[PDB]
């Protein structure tokens, strides 16, 4: 019997908090907000809670999670070799960064960390998800709340579409600010490696870290639709591709919506930050528009958008460059 609770995302009340934390205490998952997207979280020192995120998302034990701090005092349990990044750390944190490290802790199971000799820490800027974890008194190991290779969930409409009945609480406190997972940099080699794009946009690591290096798995291509998608980074074969899917719907920005007659407005690149903050419901939303096909326009891959290119090219079932 899913409780969904709402709080005010500045000043929650401590007594939803308290609830939740009690259910991590008793090997629970909960839903909670974060900036970027909402989380579905269990104890991080806890093997067994942290199998049922695996059961309840079906997702690949191989694929690991990302655990939650509050404070860079927990950093010293969890991680080492980190001492050299701090002043780093502290200029990101709390923020929309996720960062790798050598696995100090035994206190976190290798479930957590798919048998790595890594792990995924990130300290996020949201009050409700500091002060959950502080409450708790230990770290949250969590990825993103949605069924594995769905949208994440940027809102409780899109969790209760995931979960309403698997889990006893959903902590609400409306549309997460980004939209777009966190920043994923690894910096346990000798040159900092991007591994996803986020709100820490690319630009700014590069100034930071000039030798950042940027696989071309981030280049190339999860968070996909019901219905097929087709991304189109080339606008001049827009025509061609309409005329060539014809029962669809498009996700288009507001400068392009006069051009179309069946349109999801997702943001305008007036405002890129409106884009990525709605990319992932306007896929759920078209998805239910009862179209065969779900018709994307491409954006430039620079700043936020570039996160956006990255999820877009990893859920699309078509790309037309
Ligand atoms: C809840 C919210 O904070 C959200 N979390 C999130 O997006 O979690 P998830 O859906 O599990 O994505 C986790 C990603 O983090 C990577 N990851 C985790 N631990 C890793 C590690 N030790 N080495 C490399 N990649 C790792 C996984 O491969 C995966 O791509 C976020 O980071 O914004
Ligand atoms: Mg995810």
């Amino acid at each position: 019997s899913t409780r969904v609770l709402k709080v005010d995302p500045l000043f929650p009340d401590e007594k939803v908090l308290k609830e939740a934390a009690e259910l991590l205490r008793n090997g629970e998952v909960i839903i909670f907000p974060t900036e970027t997207v909402y989380g579905i979280g269990a104890d991080a020192y806890n093997e067994e809670a942290c199998k049922k995120i695996f059961k309840l998302k079906e997702r690949p034990a191989d694929n690991p999670l990302i655990v939650h701090i509050h404070s860079f005092k927990q950093l010293e349990e969890i991680a080492e070799g980190y001492e050299p990044h701090l002043d780093f750390l502290k200029k990101f944190w709390p923020g929309p960064l996720t960062v790798i490290f050598r696995k100090k802790s035994e206190k976190i199971p290798p479930v957590v960390t798919a048998d790595l000799p890594t792990v995924a820490v990130r300290m996020p800027a949201h009050p409700v998800a500091l002060k959950l974890i502080e409450l708790f008194g230990h770290p949250i190991a969590a990825p993103s709340a949605n069924i594995s290779g769905r949208p994440s969930a940027t809102n409780v409409k899109h969790v209760i579409e995931d979960f309403m009945g698997k889990v006893k609480l959903i902590i609400d406190a409306g549309d997460t600010p980004f939209g777009l997972e966190s920043t994923i940099v690894d910096l346990t080699k000798e040159k900092p490696v991007l591994l996803r794009p986020g709100p820490v946009e690319v630009e700014r690591l590069k100034e930071l870290f000039p030798e950042l290096v940027v696989p071309d798995f981030v280049r190339k291509g999860h968070y996909a639709p019901l219905k097929p998608l087709i991304l189109v980074e080339d606008l001049t074969k827009m025509e061609e591709v309409l005329k060539k899917y014809p029962d669809h719907v498009v996700i288009c920005v507001e400068e392009r919506k006069e051009l179309y007659d069946d349109r999801i407005v997702v943001g305008s690149l007036k405002n890129p930050y409106s884009i990525a903050q709605n990319i992932f419901s306007a896929l759920r939303e078209a998805e239910k528009m009862g179209k065969e096909y779900i018709i994307v326009e491409g954006f430039e891959e620079r700043g936020i958008l570039f996160a956006v290119m990255n999820r877009l090219r990893k859920a699309a079932t078509e790309i037309v460059r």
